[PDB]
């Protein structure tokens, strides 16, 4: 049926052993790749940079080239999917997440669970020193008919001027096979840009996305 | 108070998108480093090798050298701890886990949650071809007073004769500071051996452990 | 200070302990990114897939966007640069290289040294089962004014249908500071395509390259 | 077929694009694992911490347990071996090396080539702030009869108190098959300790080593 138009998210888990829990709703344009989302904390002030919740804070808004359904869009009413992502940061920290969804017509409800640990007390996550995430190219491959293995190098700029880097791998597992015509076009890349306004208790996130097999 | 003598575990999560859930109980000797555990499935036959649940299936049974309390033993009645472990396998699979505990006198109850994804359909986890885990040396460092960052190279032998390898990092976060005299002895290593008997629904696990700063 | 038009390569080292040595020459168009190269073995038949020598077989041919010189082209007559590249393969093999260059007007001479090891005897490098390399996006960052640290995920298709993957990092070190206006545009990405035809003793290589900051 | 008693090393390459070259000699006891080595620079003051040249500054000095020859000692008069080592540092730097040897009776001559790059100008290698290397356990596996693939996590202490970490993999490739009875004992671990005293031009290095399968 339809592409999604609106979504909500409950995201919870712990960073360095401290529990956090946020929820909120947003919307987007699934032909353009754009979405935005507001979150508010249920457990008081975040003790860590809200920027570490990106990329984790909805590829059902991502089309494939020339208006084709991405595998995420096609699965939405046919079998669904989950994601499992790993971020391994340069200073020894790690952050994993599980991503699950429920659809009600053109509305997506996400339930994401995250565990992040090992962030140094004086590093840029626990001092709120991340300032922006660099624009990013995601590389996707499909090693079998129901799995995407994707990877990107993820870097934030920070207040000291040094970037903060992590290796990010995302495995996406589908309830039914991906269409043969999607499977034959590998690798697929996706260019993304994000913005985030935030306080200690609230986030306003925006993201643009565009898949490509080749450039102009 | 006492070192632990008995424990139980509920461990659940998903592998390649399929949910699993096991529970059972065991016991050990916290002066010798030895424990054993029985698990039985609540959700029918496992669709994956039970060996992939090791190392995940209790360092409160591990003493430090010369009968000293390990940081895990000392935290047990003073602040507690959690663990976050990552296994990144050579064929692109990933498995993360969160480890939490509740103590009632000398009894430990564990509640572990795992997400593993990306195991190839013909690889050794999804074909039940893992045969044993190699003996292993864990290296621990304490980058601050409440955190252990530990690492080991984890390898199983398999029915084809080829080993199956992963990089394993475990971040352990303590509710109160680790004692100064433990913090000053780094790195600490731990030698471990495990055995596992299993069926599609039940596991019988055993593990021996011995911490060392140097060898004979 | 001309852009390069032609280039030679001597590339030697070992794979799994077996010494190899190739040389040959090629040409390209430094306004368009394209280059091509022929190589011939000086030590008999190669005992491994010639495809493993890609990406290692000249970013002086890469312009930056809108007719700008890339940092590689600008260094060419002003301090030079070297590269150090690491390939870490999914099956435990590793391949490192050192890249150095000498320029004579618009001609480049490359001298590259490689050590690869730990390729399984039944894997696709030692069985010559690599069939092509996937198109690739390289992400570059400049952590200081004389260094590029670049990364890509590098995958071959193989005769079995199973891809063969490696993490690739390339650190490029310049003899003089990169221009401030290049340093401000980060990350920079580069999209590349390669072809290779080969025999046991010869390689005929082609590459297209194009830098982009956005799509 | 004597065990080694004495050794020389010529080690050269570059760190962050700056060429370096050292040579010197040492000795050790191949029944006990210990060796020591002196090196002196042929190109002026080192511009980086000499500690970064450890572990790279001779497992022919390592016996295996119970007076057994290690695979390195047995290859010494029977086909030899080379090593390829990769150090991947937590701050993005990389250091690879190629190790080759020539034997004359009980003397070893090493010729090692290294390329390190991407060390931050304010990090502890380029500020000479590494103070010691932590004691270390090396895990070895033999995926086929002529290869060792070994791994350790390598950490220095520094003057700031913050350790400096790297993933280290060493692939060793033999000219003849390793003995079946060595191949059956896997993993094998090796516990090592090092010391280094240094100046801008000289290094005085000591190492203790002991193989173990169990404790």
């Amino acid at each position: 049926s339809p592409l999604p138009a609106t979504h909500d998210l409950h995201i919870s888990g712990s960073i360095n052993g401290h529990e956090f829990d946020l929820e909120g709703s947003g919307k987007g344009n699934a032909k353009e790749g754009y979405q935005e989302l507001h979150l508010k904390s249920n457990k008081g002030d975040l003790s860590f940079s809200p920027w570490i919740l990106v990329p984790n804070i909805f590829y059902q808004y991502l089309p494939f080239p020339d208006g084709a359904m991405s595998p995420y869009q096609a699965a939405m009413h046919d079998g669904g999917y989950v994601m499992h992502r790993s971020m391994q940061f340069e200073d020894g920290a790690m952050l994993h997440s599980d991503h699950r969804y429920i659809y009600k017509g053109n509305h997506i409800k996400g339930e994401f669970r995250l565990t992040g640990s090992g962030f140094p007390a004086d590093g840029p996550v626990m001092t709120n020193s991340l300032t922006a995430a660099d624009w990013c190219v995601d590389k996707l491959l499909y090693p079998n008919d129901n799995t995407i293995i994707g990877k990107f190098d993820w870097t934030y700029t920070t207040t000291s001027g040094k970037r903060y880097q992590s290796d990010v791998q995302t495995n996406v597992t589908f309830g039914k096979p991906i269409a043969a015509d999607i499977l034959k076009k590998q690798p697929m890349f996706v260019f993304r840009k994000v913005e985030l306004k935030h306080t200690k208790t609230e986030l306003n996130f925006k993201q643009w996305q565009k898949a490509f097999q080749d450039i102009a």
